[PDB]
């Protein structure tokens, strides 16, 4: 089963896909996602990318204070004291991001659907 | 004239789990409720006595520090930092003080109701 993997998920109609994690199977095409903030409801399997990590070279969203839609690309993963770490590439210069601030568009979450889509 | 809080940055509650996260209100949209821009982006419409004008939390409060598979952590705030526009908070938990950013620190309704009397709308 796809209990307890980590993936990133849409849980609402503004369509972003965020970081959390499978944390039971409720039937009818619904997982129980539980969001790396702490917020748990049903999401829909169609709307479950099984990412652990995003891929390197994906186009994602990379949040920090007052940047809602600061896109980037994956160039790096690390772990590091039981935490991962994205390295995001934006203009020719690399930031570290937490897992929890790195997020996907539709647009961006579309790109792996057909690779990682639960379905 | 103008509402004096719009813009301002707050802790503001969500009402399926009863906890405060880090947002900013947008706009005053009447009838006591507020425009408030979470920091993951999402936006939504929030009671004024749901909200907590802490810019930033205080010294010495009690919050839930956010850290991979750690959902409710508690520890004490003890320090702040600002870098290239972004706020830190120093939490302490027990033997070890460490640095999270300001979207990772968020706070129980217990913990915040401790805040409400003088933070709160
Ligand atoms: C609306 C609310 C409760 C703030 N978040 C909904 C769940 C998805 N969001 C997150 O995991 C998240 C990611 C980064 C920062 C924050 Br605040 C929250």
């Amino acid at each position: 089963s796809f209990v307890g993997l980590r993936v990133v998920a849409k849980w609402s109609s503004n369509g972003y896909f965020y970081s959390g994690k499978i944390t039971r199977d409720v039937g009818a095409g619904k997982y129980k996602l539980l969001f790396d903030d702490g917020y748990e409801c049903d999401v829909l399997g169609k709307d479950i990318l099984l990412c652990d990590p995003i891929p390197l070279d994906t186009e994602v969203t990379a949040l920090s204070e007052d940047e809602y839609f600061s896109a980037g690309v994956v160039k790096g993963h690390r772990k590091e004291s039981g935490e991962l770490y994205y390295s995001i590439e934006k203009e020719g210069q690399r930031k570290w991001y937490k897992r929890m601030a790195v997020i996907l568009s539709l647009e961006q979450g579309n790109r792996l659907r057909e690779q990682y889509g639960l379905g």
